[PDB]
């Protein structure tokens, strides 16, 4: 039950397109340059790590096929050395970070937000709901056991991921656990500046929306023939900003599709003043319509004490 | 995570039927023949090293008792010189054997498959969940801490026994643990090829499927009137052939009932183009279906704290 | 607990490209058809009202948008004259009818088969557990609730869909409830002759193989430039057969492309033969695996106590 | 804690082979014999019903899967007309029965035994715990949920079936629920004497052994040819009697093949004599042998959330 | 794994009672004899070395209180001048024996069994693991630590005492290690041929059943007033006589209760017979029913790092 | 950590012999009787409800074979009549009682002390470690989970048995739990005085030393001939008193084998001044000697997932 009052950063690139190893770097190099100007908490667009699947919209899902290879050789398992760049990163600089990547768990992959620690441990994960559009051949979804909110020393931290922020079940979701900052992972062809705006209003929340850039290297290697070329080269751009609990900007949105940050002093202190007005899991509610919430851990198949097998030894034998 | 390429074996032959140390040093020759040829994996058919029990078929169960001496003193305990001759010959040829028996452990046998290192060392077991419709009378059931998925420098290995096939439960706990080569031993009475087929169109991995072969040596012992003579006379077949991630042949069938060996080269790199359609255990799933794969060890009886006594020897009396 | 003997008819055929009215009543035709030939059961081959949506496979998302509008325009709501039509159509016969469609509950399609009884109720329906590759962007996915079996005078039927067959936790579903005839819906893409078989093969039961054929009227709506025309043309077909429960055909597999029927005599009391093999849901089970079905009715929203409001006339005011 | 004193009678008879229907008259005819002599509790020898399947001792599985057609057609499933005219011959006569019988349940048969109150109602049943030899053939296992001991007005009743005698936990597991009569089930070709005097004696508890016997009329149609016929000629009968918890007989034992019935005067005030001496599952006991008793149910399949559903009739639609 | 072939005897005889000095001898007289004759297992009665404690079931136990004071002081300490005579003895013969004994170990006495090597060598003992009825007030308690089985160049050999053949988790202990041959030791007042003819069915193995008889001198000191004489005199007599694994004799009886030796082939290999009907231990195992065998050594007081402490002569002081 | 001061009575007196019916309100009106004079704790001598086995000590065993019928038949079961009329007592007095049984758990008596609160509720059981020599013939034993000390509004309560208290680990199990009052039930026979007191001094506690006395309508049952009427007259009588942490007594002494209560103001606070002394399980111990307190359950046969089983009632068949 504290109110802290903190400096934030919003970040807004593009990754190395499908290159695991090389936008791991690039991420810490953004993260120190971000904590280098005083920040407690630094955010990452979408998908930002492998990259965002732009393939899947320019072409039939037999195209599709061939890169999803390159994607699925890059994706970050949850015990990497990705993982491990990334906690020595968030350590060295004593800064909260939410970085969301590509996980794959098994044969399949996922749509993960990765949330470490000042201490450098990751302390939670969440995992997309249901994928949009053209996402859904490449991504499963998620479970409600893996919609977290942190209680921290800046606040209770959550997030969600793209048209996540358009269904009003996940918006109830949040709420229920006292969200108070809000981090809006987006790419860059949706239109966004309406929906996190719409969500701080509703949820009284900080919101730090994040969104990516179109590289000159991404479309080289995504568009084969012109059409393609001359079909991508209509895909606009987000928006990165901050807003605060009344829907109002409060930073300075990053200019243009160039790489930058935006920083934005958060007081935590100040949603009170608009919990007054309202609050839709609390005193504004209405006995008639409810929610149910089943967090229960719900994999495909559950396995139960699993133990070690020994192995006979060539000298043993 | 890696997807190596490498060359695999299918070995179709019959043993010395309940004849242990001749079918050992039958199968020793087998896989120095497969290493020649530069497999790095190489399958056994079935029940291969006392010989599969086709008197259980032909007759009523007195007369099976006959037979049931001689097959349990040819039974193969995990400590014995077969295990050991194995295990020279895996080292010898540095490639990895998945050879089956009838194993004897306490009072009675099971039917088990032991997967060799190119160390030589045991790095594992799997017993038969169930017995098929004449088999059990021969051998007992096993258990869900016994089916394990290695993972080696060729890819996650396993492996199932003739009707252990047409279970979808243990094709989902196998799809679980994330399998990629998969061997297929069968014998020579069943249809196996459209269960080899839907396994590999249905887990997405390589299947190398194996079947024995019968032999007049054989007849000669098994049969004794000739009316069981002209019933086992009419004995279906079993075939031998490596098939690709979606189901179809990628090798050359071994042509008949001659002893033989088949070849393919198998990349597991060739399944993650499988993967992006169908994944079981993945984003194939769906939440009101599931599974609970319980494998805690489960004998019948547990033995704690074992310990060795002290022998008062004649000089000490 | 009853074995009858009836003869039961396999329909290949292709509907009248999106357009729900000529549809309905080409496969009102079709029944009569069949039913004239002594046929107890019909059923038909995949998404048939409607038809497929075949465009989802050769366009990008957005191209697929236009033909989206189309089929939501002839989608079928189960209060329509679709269901009248067919309705009328299977008590005119007195036959049982499997008809998949495009159903419509909301502002959602849905993928779903309809059961019709000789007297011409809606005895169920069944919606598609999850969508394939490509059809992700058409249908949502169905529940537990929605995978009955029906007990009926020719003996317990139910149904699948296209790859429905290569999740082994639907085959346990199934066999769960003891099915004895099996109507498996396929579209021509896909491989069905690996997947129906194996089906007969673990759950016993007779398969009765529906798949649809492409027309050239078709083709003049999809395909708008050449690089699909030719991309399109590579296609292959599917075919249509009734199995045993041993997998062997005892029908004549229809022999092309062209419009046909394929009947066979069905006697449920051999099955009975082949449950003393193998029965994975009953004696041939292990207690280390089990399965759990949830049948809950999920539906997003539930709404309780529903009252017929009242509305003031104009004469009352 | 009530020690009654009553009655009993333990019936030595044969059915009408594979003939359910007249089985069941059969035994309702008998168990009003034994009643109409004062018996309040009435046992039967074993698989009664539709009758104990000697096919499958005297020839190969492939013989005996001709005969399994006919026992699988008179199988008892718990809704059926065989346990309604049971029961009304249970409550007809106001007596306890004891009757087993090849009940089904799904596509599997399993040998249970049933157990009837003087009201009417099937207070319990008992699915044997593993099948015997050539039994393993025909049917499935149970579980440990299905072991149940009844306090009834005539003390805890109890039961098991030929060879479960020889299994020490099964006798613990009675043992352990203060078992006071015992109902021992078997056929008349294993040794019985020795298994349930040691059980009487071992558990302290009267003992009402039942056995069968073979007619003419079922060699009649079980033995095809000679050399079977002169084998089955040679099958041991089983006898029947009454024991106390001394192993001593307490009634003038069944003479001979002959059909009869046994008669006794059971006083359970008799068994605190004998629990004096010896109680293995009380002051009997040592503190390092421990036994573990898991009686959770255990279907294959757990079905959860079952509800009826709506069918659109004619008329509606 | 070895199946050896050779004789066994089983001594029936009675010890000078209650002087442990005069019954060494004569349990070395007898070895001769049975070793004589060819004999290479020779198996002894309960209690037999000091005697077998009438008194304590003819008198109240103040009665028995004064024939402690004899027993007590014929004990057999485990270093011992008994224990190296009979040590000798098997030696000299070159026969494995099985003598019991009143062993005392501290302050306490205890009944256990001694096994004796060719090479005249204690390669185990067995403590009782709970006294019967009346003998609770001269011998305590054993433990798991205590129930070996030896792997022997004659086979698995095993022993139990007296009402442990009725505790049925006793059995499953020894079941447990695969016991092969057996001997039961008995006094002459129990009935003993019921028990042990079931242990050998039960468990498949060959049993020695060895008794003890009732001399005139040893009533003498028994029984003092004429109340006791004549109740001492209706104490039935064992039996001694060696069963096979089906539980029918292969030995001729002693033809009553004088002294007299039974003398038996044993061959072991044909257990193996009758492992394929029935295994409890193995095959013949239900996943639900299952027992913990804790075999840890558990003294009241025990003791570590015991030293060498010095001694000050007088010389040195 | 309270110290309280309040009244305790310990009552001698003797039950109408083997009748649980008459005993049960004698201890009622006992109990009344005490708490009318102010007593807040109530202690009964030993064995009270059904009466104490003095035929195990005059007979041998088989003369005690038909008393311990009359004993079994009036044993108290924990759902008993029995137990509530103790509860209503224990309840309407407000007091606490301690009360011991002959408790029966299965085929199987237990020695047991019974707790009681003023609220009428069974705060716990205490089964006897181990019995008297010719208690053996009578009751088993306990464990180490039923060794409770229960901490009250009077101070922390517990107790023990018979020679419970020359067992010098019970003491230091009971001293390790920080016990302040404690309760000694004795039988009149043995020598009490001293082992009391020792316990007192030991303890640091106050003890509540509670005896039997023989009555004159017990020897008529008891002594069947006039050699065991002399014997049983010999017996020496017990001794009821209240001792102080010192040994010292505080109260006055029941006088002679007459039915009495003896009263003394407990004041807990007075333990502190021997703390100061010695306390073996805290500042006054060593580190070379420590004792183990396995204190799981270990009933001969666990039980796991208890659940009950559906009846088909009479309408429902």
């Amino acid at each position: 039950s504290i109110y802290p009052k903190f400096r934030a950063a919003a970040v807004q690139a593009a990754p190395i397109y499908l290159n695991l190893e090389a936008s791991v770097e690039k991420s810490c190099e953004l993260i120190d340059e971000a904590a280098s100007n005083g920040a407690k908490l630094v955010a990452f667009p979408e998908a930002f790590l492998p990259g965002y699947p732009w393939f899947a919209f320019i072409g039939h899902p037999e195209y599709t096929r061939k890169f999803y290879h390159e994607l699925y050789k890059n994706a970050v398992e949850i015990p990497s050395l990705a993982i491990r760049k990334i906690s020595e990163a968030a350590k060295r600089n004593e800064t909260y970070v939410c970085i969301s990547c590509s996980e794959k768990d098994g044969g399949s992959l996922y749509l993960a937000q990765l949330w470490f620690n000042p201490n450098g441990d990751l302390i939670g994960k969440h995992r997309k709901m249901r994928a949009s559009v053209a996402e859904r051949l490449i991504w499963g979804d998620g479970s409600g056991s893996m919609m977290p909110v942190f209680q921290t020393e800046i606040g209770n931290l959550g997030g969600l991921m793209c048209w996540e922020h358009q269904v009003p079940l996940d918006l109830m979701a949040m709420n229920a656990q006292n969200e108070q900052v809000h981090v809006a992972s987006w790419p860059g062809y949706f239109d966004d500046e309406i929906s996190s705006r719409y969500y701080a209003i509703a949820t009284q929340t900080f919101v730090l929306m994040t969104s990516s850039i179109y590289t000159e290297e991404m479309k080289e290697m995504i568009c084969l023939t012109q059409e393609q070329r001359d079909y991508f080269e209509t895909f606009k751009s987000g928006h990165t900003c901050i807003y605060g609990p009344d829907g109002e900007p409060i930073s300075d949105m990053v200019p243009a599709e160039t790489e930058g940050i935006a920083y934005a002093e958060i007081d935590v202190e100040r949603v009170i003043d608009y919990k007054y007005y309202i609050d839709p899991a609390g005193h504004y509610s209405n006995q008639s319509l409810s929610m149910n919430f089943n967090q229960q851990p719900t994999p495909v198949v559950k396995k139960l004490n699993k133990q070690k097998n020994e192995v006979f030894t060539y000298e043993d034998i």
